[PDB]
């Protein structure tokens, strides 16, 4: 609703052209019933140009997303922080719109890849619009935006073939990372479950930069920011997302869209760090490096507000394919540093919207348009929607009384550099010595993980680097993950048949830091919108009956609920033939149905062995897993789960067997089932 | 003008933002330090400057120069009895239009008073759809097939090598083609008479061109012919005049529109067509569906249908004028097409070029574009998709939408459809019909139409064109064509090259005439509201001041736009001597009160030597009405070679009197007399 | 000739789609002699469709202008004030392509408008393309590239009703210059002869802006780039300008065209004003000022080498 002005409905009426003239476009007019089609039927040609000129260019990087409109509300009035008026007031309500993505896919490539994942955010604040187009890991690879063009080709498919479409896991992408150590950090995200989330909705977002927050009174401070999930964090684990990037390529579009259907829109605190111009160099590296975080123990997160997505698009093209986000979509309150990463991004966004548009009128877009009146002498270009009353367009002007005024820190509430700003120097293609540690804040990621999850980030590098061709790639990779940890290079030296170079200890330390952890980050606070899987069998009447009555129980605490059977009919959602373990976040058979986990359980309706392979890779990917009924044994001695394992479920009563399941789903993964070095 | 109305931007108050509403500023660059260099974070600059840099769209590919306005269509009644036409459906019913005139060959830039055939294209926002009539001043084309539009507008555009010159019918390629294909002729004739340099838009005509189909709700079908009749009266420049406006006034055609707009002498035409049966399509000595052809009106008179007047001007030139896309293919139900094979491949073209100018798809949602009614439709997507479709199953046929959109037809939903007595039959050919091969009749029949004096300056115009061709054989080819029409224009064109004309061949030669077609025959102006009078004074003299005042208020309250020229501004002075000239005028009058300025002694560093003289003498020659008021006007008459018993010369020492007989002139508007015959 | 590998010949063979299929280009194929046009005629869609997509759009300024190409010879071995290859030795020759233009006028207004003129020359060097966007006069209107936009809107046609095409002779533009009186200097220039120059072999060429010359060492040099006409400078008359405009809208284009195929090549001394870092303030203005010039009694030229224009082009559009 927030776009009803462009809204089109066709519940009713006859087929019009674009100029309403009533028209059929089911039959071409020909000459005779047998004939040649004639030239001069319009009907035919302006429906098959418009199909013919349906395709824009995808985004250059981040083509795979899904968005949702939502509302920011402040917690406080920041003025005393911030001039900027979306955060100058308690209860003050600005909508949004958000697309979330992988990075290196194209548009149809599986949200289930090994990625970095955008999470792009647009207030449409009552000062203009305003975006923080952020990512799920709060450092990027590079120190200069001239990289960006070298990074995205390294990780993109190689371009004589255009294989693979595996980001991670290809020479090029391996041979850059080795070659430019910067991308160490943001690699070590890439390669633990921050690479692999379960959803859009249990991950984080982040400004990744520094930027700056200013007072009315021109005074700045440093801040970052983090939108911290209140779904909490989750992951996938990587033997599951292979197979769900084939059952699901629209998992976490899916997710996202059944969430908010459901009333079930996923919120995120908006929060910053904020310091002292003074402490730009004061935390043992540069706040102007984007490949650095500021550990949490440095500087808290405070909490300046909500954002809750709960309304989905009415047209993908119209607002998630076309909506166009700019780090140059700026407010007063807030301005840039000297990030060289960010400096260069900021040309990027309105550039590239003209190769996406294919003209210069992309902010008359609906979903890009501000919710303020636009006052300035802007003018034609191709897709003018506008018609300009003012004829005298240029400033200084009489011819229009002087209007528009210049907005500036003294009047209009202009947008204003933060005035303590300097530059000093020669005029450099120098990088600035600070940025020159690549190896210490990796090694404080890697120490904030788990032992279980330590194992993860060494598997996925395992898998990644076993996949590379060139000997001499892989013998640098190990030594630029060497400087990081010994450890981390033997183990995946082990992998694949090279030695480790000797420990180099100057970047090794044991410091950590808390809320980098998926797996440390204990049982979600919700297990709302959770997928429950529930196998039966129509053989069995008392089977059916038994998933009718964990259906109620599971439903009643909002879970979403697939009774599976052979066949449907009322009561079950789906049928083995199309069922998976990549579709449930836990699985529970029905003790009717123990007949279909058999080694000799055969039937034309689906694969043989479907029913227990999704028992068994359900517990194989760490999921809760149990039999409600009593008669446990030979399911699970089928499936070879021991009933003492931790997430293994086992009871007659529906509600004990409910009560515990529902505990199982809050830990979300049973990690004492994973294999450690 | 619901779409035009809602997208009207206010900015007579506010403080400037960008496109996204943040209020900035847009005159100092961000740099660092008072004198250093500019920095890449400067999101203020590069929105300006990529606005900026993007402002330009491609020119149309043909008719680039053009000036558009706003109005009114009202039907004179209910036409159901010949077209089903929702437009035509009652008397009096109102249906709004936009029409954009223009030039053919022309850049954007090109002087309006060029030599060239005229757009008059205009939309209809009917109730059932946009209707285009896509159509020019002059009522019958170069060729005879759509395939061959660019190999015309090749041959007339400047030479490629070089991009010289700008004048369509003045150079070698323009003849070469001409020449070569004789299909040419009927429009190279009326483009070398005065319908080649109209006074104004206002005082030209609108032709469909082509034969189309008016189609009854019960599928019967008549063939008709579009003719938009000036209520202004057809009137054209001099050629000599023309030459002169083009580097004066490149804008007059244009602002002349505007102006009378602006004064409230919004410009009218009768919305007329010929009717004729399907089986008169070759009863008449040609083909209907051959547009180098007329149906004279002797054989078929003009039924008038409605009234269309242009009164309002656009907001932004370039949001309404420019982006307007006119079509063919813009038709509505009770129209229909005909196998004229130049009307048959506009309709492909139309739709194709639109996507050059717009650079994508949507180019139907702009404001000047948009229908007013409903647009229900499965088009979907493309760059600039304006609109939020609610309907998320966009394929027919559906059950997940209801079966919506439903489609329309003959028998339902008011649908477009094609005339149900139309066929084909025969040979998939390409092939030209012998009945198209008669290139030189009816070129004969137009200039048979036109007086002695008009005859003349068609010849002149031939004469001036054929002798800046370099090649002496594309001139002999000429003469070997026009001989075909006229044995007589070949031998008087011939005269003015050094050639000779060819041996006369009477195959096509007649003394035919048909009404309508002659600017110099169609008589007095059927009003002089907004002519311009140009009345020539001095500050040196109150009494040539008080003159000037008294003939301003009494030709004022007539209608006239009057100019007080003198040597210097001041109140009652509209226009020095420096910027006025005879082409800025359609009569000019002498204050006698000014006689001193008209001396040969002359002289002032305020304007050229013998400026005030030239514009009486220009404006003479050029057929104008003139005069002096004052009572010594025998002497003023005499300096500049003006005899004052000439016809549209005028001479009197009352004010009341020299006004009366000075706006019957101003209603002849030529005196053709000042002009030498062969 | 410098764009030979490019050339398309047409003076023998048959009409080919442009995928070389032998085709025709004068009727349409039809269901019978008197019949409808048919979709399937390829031979008319793929002509119509490339007429219809002939015109880009035209410059955002300077729309109106032609072009020539030329050589560029050094008169000396330049490293003594920079490093650039196409200075570097004596007789040293680098292609070059000019085009000249108004500013204000859409593609198709007449050459001798009251205008500020572009002269804008490339240099096709051995250490690649080098060009120098210069204008007839040596100073701009306008002080900060944030205010072009203004400065072009006010001086183009209003835009109610695109009128009038003449640049200085409307209210917005007087509007304009009167509000913001850094134009004073560009606008005396264009009122003087310099604003209808006889031809654009009649007119200099200057880079306006200072430049920095820098040596292969690192040090640096201000510099005024300044093409001084062998032809001549030569006006027309407004009036003669104004009837020209209607007579022969095309008069500078044909001058320049003609000149070349006369072997009447138009030349310029290629010269430079030379001062030092430590004068950017010293001559009672600043160098990075773009409405000031370096008077020449402060500062000679130097004439650094010969720019011919001697060769047409073989197609305009392209
Ligand atoms: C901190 C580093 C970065 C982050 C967090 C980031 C984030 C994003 C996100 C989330 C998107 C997708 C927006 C959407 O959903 O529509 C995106 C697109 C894009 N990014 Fe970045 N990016 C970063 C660095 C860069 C750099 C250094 C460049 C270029 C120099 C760049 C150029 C682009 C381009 C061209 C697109 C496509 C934008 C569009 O089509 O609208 N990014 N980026
Ligand atoms: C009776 C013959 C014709 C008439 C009366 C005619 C009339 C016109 C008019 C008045 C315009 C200007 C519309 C406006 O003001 O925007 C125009 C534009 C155009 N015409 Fe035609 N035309 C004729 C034949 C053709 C043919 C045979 C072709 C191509 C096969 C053609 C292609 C075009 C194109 C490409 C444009 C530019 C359209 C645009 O950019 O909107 N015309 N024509
Ligand atoms: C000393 C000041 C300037 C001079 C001498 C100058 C000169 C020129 C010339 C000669 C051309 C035409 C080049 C050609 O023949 O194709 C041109 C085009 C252009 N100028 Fe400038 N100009 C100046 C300032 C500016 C400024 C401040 C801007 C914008 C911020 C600007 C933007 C443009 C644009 C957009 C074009 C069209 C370029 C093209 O389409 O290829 N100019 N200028
Ligand atoms: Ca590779
Ligand atoms: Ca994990
Ligand atoms: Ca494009
Ligand atoms: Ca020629
Ligand atoms: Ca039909
Ligand atoms: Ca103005
Ligand atoms: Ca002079």
């Amino acid at each position: 609703s927030p776009l009803a002005a462009y809204e089109v409905d066709d519940s009713t009426g006859y087929l019009t052209s674009d100029v309403g003239g009533p028209i059929q476009d089911q039959t071409s007019l020909k000459a005779g019933i047998r004939g040649p089609t004639l030239l001069e039927d319009f009907m035919f040609r302006q429906k098959i140009q418009h199909f013919d000129h349906e395709r824009v260019p995808e985004r250059a990087v981040h083509a795979r997303g899904a968005g949702a409109h939502g509302t920011f509300t402040s917690y406080a009035d920041w003025s005393n922080i911030t001039a900027a008026s979306f955060l100058n007031a308690t209860g003050k309500q600005t909508p949004v719109f958000v697309r979330f993505s992988t990075v290196a896919g194209s548009r149809g490539s599986a949200d289930t890849a090994r990625d970095v994942h955008g999470f792009a955010t647009r207030f449409y604040t009552d000062e203009g619009n305003f975006d923080i187009v952020g990512n799920n890991i709060p450092v990027f690879f590079i120190q200069d935006a001239i990289q960006f063009p070298d990074l995205i080709h390294s990780v993109k498919p190689r371009p004589d073939n255009e294989i693979p479409q595996a980001a991670t896991a290809h020479d090029s992408a391996w041979d850059f990372f080795s070659q430019q150590p910067s991308t160490m950090h943001t690699l070590f995200w890439a390669m633990s479950g921050h690479g692999i989330p379960r959803s859009y909705r249990h991950m984080d977002g982040f400004g990744v930069h520094t930027f700056r927050f200013v007072k009315d009174d021109g005074s700045s401070k440093l801040i970052k920011w983090h939108f911290k999930s209140r779904q909490g964090k989750a992951s996938l684990v990587w033997e599951e997302a292979q197979v769900l990037s084939g059952k699901n390529a629209d998992f976490h579009r899916q997710d996202l869209w059944d969430a908010i259907e459901s009333g079930n829109g996923p919120e995120w605190d908006v929060c910053v760090q904020i310091v002292d111009e003074s402490q730009a160099q004061a935390f043992g590296f540069d706040l102007l490096d984007p490949t650095k975080i500021i550990p949490e123990e440095y500087a808290p997160l405070t909490k300046l507000g909500l954002l809750k997505l709960d309304r989905n698009p009415t047209n993908y093209f119209a607002e998630t394919e076309q909506v166009m986000f700019q780090p140059g979509h700026i407010v007063r309150g807030i301005d840039f540093t000297e990030d060289p990463l960010l400096q260069g991004r900021l040309f990027s966004y309105l550039d590239t919207q003209l190769n996406r548009n294919g003209g210069p009128n992309f902010e008359q877009l609906p979903i890009n348009m501000p919710r303020v009146p636009i006052h300035n002498n802007n003018r034609d270009g191709a897709g003018q929607m506008f018609i300009h009353r003012n004829k005298y367009p240029y400033t200084p002007n009489t011819l229009n009384s002087g209007y528009p005024r210049q907005a500036n820190q003294n009047a209009g509430r202009g947008f204003f550099t933060a005035p303590g700003r300097t530059a000093s120097g020669a005029l450099v293609r120098e990088v600035s010595p600070t940025f020159n540690d690549h190896w210490s804040q990796p090694r404080l990621f890697f120490n904030s993980l788990t032992p279980v999850e330590q194992q993860f980030l060494v598997n996925a590098m395992r898998f990644a680097i076993s996949l590379v061709k060139s000997e001499e790639v892989k013998k640098n990779v190990l030594t630029q993950l060497n400087r990081v940890s010994h450890d981390v290079a033997v183990r995946v030296a082990a992998a694949i048949g090279l030695g480790a170079p000797d420990a180099d200890d100057t970047y090794y330390h044991n410091n950590k830091t808390a809320g980098v952890s998926i797996v440390g980050s204990g049982p979600l606070p919700t297990i709302k919108t959770l997928r429950v899987g529930i196998l039966a069998t129509t053989s069995e009447s008392s089977a059916l009956d038994q998933a009718a009555q964990l259906r109620t129980r599971l439903e009643k605490d909002g879970l979403v609920v697939t009774v599976v059977a052979e066949t449907l009919r009322e009561g079950v959602d789906q049928t083995y033939s199309t069922a998976d373990a990549t579709g449930f976040d836990g699985v529970v058979v029905v003790d009717g149905a123990a007949a279909l986990f058999a080694s000799t359980a055969s039937s034309p309706l689906f694969p043989t062995g479907r029913p227990l392979q999704i028992f068994v890779d359900a517990y194989r990917w760490g999921k809760p897993v149990g039999v409600c009924g009593g008669k446990s044994s030979e399911v699970l001695d089928a499936a070879d789960v021991p009933e003492d394992g931790d997430g293994v479920y086992s009871e007659e009563s529906v509600d004990m067997f409910v009560e515990e399941f529902e505990k199982g789903l809050a830990t979300f993964r049973f990690t004492d089932r994973f294999a450690l070095d």
